[PDB]
């Protein structure tokens, strides 16, 4: 309990104010709306916070309210994630020092890496970590990595991985790493399929979604556990209701919206290229903030 | 039962050392898969290596299969071809001897619009004269990228009973579902059996069903039940079977544990399709004999 | 002499009931041979062969030999995703008298690389003293080989040249330098300029049917130094690609070719469908340029 | 006129990864020297992507004050952020660079509109330097369609456009909607068929060591000289095998290096180091390129 990083895990997003700068208030109250809803932990400077459309100061800030924030309460885990070894080395050392329990990191895109080179980064990355677990994150879609089987095998058993973010649609290759690493903390990815990918072999979550809907996934890990297939299908079917929904409007912006109507978040944008929600969508948007609060 | 949902099995072409259809074995084979209590037979789909067969050798099957277990099991005929003539054929033949459905694999090779391949599909259930039609969708293979929207339509066409899903896009299974709730929907991937029904899939089609279609009937009971953990065992064990013959090649690797069931007398597939690597034999022995003393 | 330059790939027209339309092959046969192509590559992918029977695709390739053996040079397209209907396919041609054969890469199915070369030495061993010409044409067939995989393709014993329907001029370069005396054909007619100043020697087209001496004209503007005018036909010939793109490329070609009085029927076999009517005024007024300029 | 052959500049680093001034000054003296018609600053090559917004400032403030109206400079101002990009931009246009350009946004996904919008604003900041649109769908993951190619080179501010795709049928239906667009051939192998294909110059990191070369097939295709065209590509491509093989960018620090023009022949972290295996080869390479001119 004390350093079990399995569980659901929400992929925390960063709220802005008017003049795209960190909305500290509306962070803030994320965090503990997030608490409140039972979830396991938070997955911080991911994908989902916008880091890469932020500076390294920027994101130490967020790491920094966070802990303060949420430390002690629920599991923390920082992604240090950059391209550039050394400035996710930086990231690595705050994140010790602000007493989060793991790190992780993206495997650097852009350029073409070579697999030694990329298994070196993580290396250099668990020693600035100092201790903290790290959290493999295979996410091709979006790197343009296309790690085999073998490759990732090699990477969860380098000295210091504690878990691997696997946001893959494969549920073949889930199930395979699971029988790989019977004792490895496995994260389902993508929030459309969670229900299937526990079922495949994963251990537990981390999501965008879970921001204004987590309570939902830990209803399908509970319902898994007790053999309820009818309740875990009808809660993945509700959850992709809203996905159908997000991905139409945009789902950063389209969770910040939800969260705004919710009186959490202040000012909804995401950062430029980002654009705003398209006004067509505000309704539904609107009627599920309302449903969502009277269902919890 | 009066409806298409279930486990089917893709039938594989028991061939002699000439490269020729060895019908002994065939017979064996579809007698074989009746006794491991299958719902059906899924017939001349990629898994019966009809793309390397000709037109008047899938028909050849057709009738012997028919032959075989029509009125003991549901037979499906799958009857695509890249031509839409060649594919109508076939589905009179599948008429004639009495098949319960048709399906066909999108036409591949050459791009066809979206149209086009509803068309492909329309002439081909004409010529079914009644048969239901279960769409095919194996992106992998047909390099056919459908969208959902695409998809939908496809099975609301006049005369489509059923979809094929070969893909391992589970988000999709599920808006599949949602989208319509009494359609009978095949998983395509044996290795994500379990979570391709938890996903919303009521059935699926396999051509590892040959060699343990009890297992995949298992997962429906378990599931059905309640009893997840039983459900994830019996997958483990089907993937265990998969990573095999994933390295031996499936359909010859399959052929080749049939063969050490007393099934099928050469477990060759036809060229460019090469022969098992000797040093798997062992593996796919042991595999037969663990099988058959599991039933 | 030797295989290398401008082939034509053939288009198989049908006549309103779907079945080959005799009277017309032969007729397309003549014009091509008319404008002076090179030669013909025969039941590829623009003969329509995926949509064909064995004996469909042999009397073609028969009828066709009928009518140009002796005049021009011959390559027959025996492929199939089966090693022995491909192997039945050669030794008809070899029976006919053609040049060579040439096979795509067997498709649908993953096969091993392995499988692949032994595939085309079966192939090779029945086309019985014919050369083979070796198909890369990933977009189509799914097959993605490597350049050692390339090299070791065209270094089987049996075959003389190499098909290369890819963009990559930079793999076409490659090639050109592993192989000096290997015949290089470029396959997207689209880039065939700059695909012969990277290093292929000729091509094999399907728009060669209605403009293959622009094509002639591009190899000799190059080889005697003249970048404009290569430059200026390859542009009329994007300009005629850009147009049958959207009318869609083998149905567009027999309607322009029905258009200049060599094709009776422009339809193709189901599930390809017809030409959208509101291109007609397009594609006849493009017959009429050609038949012109021609 | 940004019309030529421009090198895409490589950031020198010292043993301790950090921006190597010196030899940076160097390299650009040496690209003068050599006859270039200017530089790309800032773009991949110059690994751009591992470095800060203030190290790239310096980079380009550096190259600036060294050849300044010597010869042509284009910064390549792109990040993922819109306001990253705009505040390059007006650091570029302070520093006296002839042009700005910018990377289609990558990682995340964006709308067409959105991408957009992204340069719209980046042009607004390089307040009146033209605008490069460079797309390279190879690393950027953003595959663009001709008719957005055509709505973004339209754009008003939009001077120029950095083809890097190997695709000649695009190149030429780009330059037959565009008869007056100043177009750079992105792949350094393809570039003589690029040029025959339509594009009227290039940008490539191989510039650096064999720039004289690339301007020989532009002066070969222009006096119909096809034979030498061909040969000259056919050498830069046996060389650009070997920095395949090697790694492009630390493969030509290596050879500068040896040039005695870069101190430290190192690319930043995760890039490891050149194998040693390949340094018979690229010290080979560096004699035979001093020695041709």
């Amino acid at each position: 309990m004390a350093t079990n990083l399995r569980g659901v895990m929400a992929a925390l997003l960063t709220p802005f104010d008017q003049q795209q700068a960190l909305d500290k208030a509306s962070l803030r109250r994320l965090v503990q709306f997030n608490i409140q809803q039972g979830i396991d932990g938070l997955y911080v400077g991911g994908s989902t916070g916008e880091a890469f459309v932020q500076s390294l100061s920027e994101r130490e800030q967020v790491l920094e309210i966070v802990a303060e924030e949420a430390k002690g309460k629920i599991k923390l885990i920082a992604h240090v994630g950059c391209v550039s070894t050394a400035e996710s080395q930086q990231l690595a050392a705050s994140a010790k020092r602000y007493g989060f329990d793991a790190v992780s990191a993206v495997t650097p895109f852009y350029y073409p890496f070579s697999f030694e080179e990329h298994c070196d980064h993580y290396r250099a990355i668990i020693d600035s970590a100092d201790g903290l677990p790290m959290v493999v994150y295979n996410i091709p879609a979006l790197s343009g990595v296309k790690l085999t089987l073998d490759q990732i095998n090699t990477l969860v058993t380098l000295p210091g991985v504690g878990a691997l973010k696997q946001t893959s649609g494969d549920l073949y290759q889930m199930e395979q790493i699971r029988r790989e690493h019977p004792d490895l903390v496995l994260y389902n990815g993508y929030d459309e399929i969670f229900a299937s990918g526990l079922l495949a072999g994963a251990d537990g979550g981390i999501g965008s979604t879970y921001n204004i809907m987590g309570w939902r996934y830990q209803g399908i890990v509970k319902a898994l556990k007790e053999g309820d297939i009818q309740t875990a299908q009808k809660l993945q079917t509700e959850c992709n209701k809203v996905i159908d929904l997000l991905i139409k409007t945009g789902r950063f912006r389209g969770l910040k919206t939800v969260l705004h109507y919710m009186d959490v978040v202040s000012v909804p944008l995401c950062r430029k290229p980002f654009g705003p929600v398209d006004e067509k969508y505000l309704p539904e948007l609107k009627a599920l903030a309302q449903q969502l609060m009277q269902e919890r």
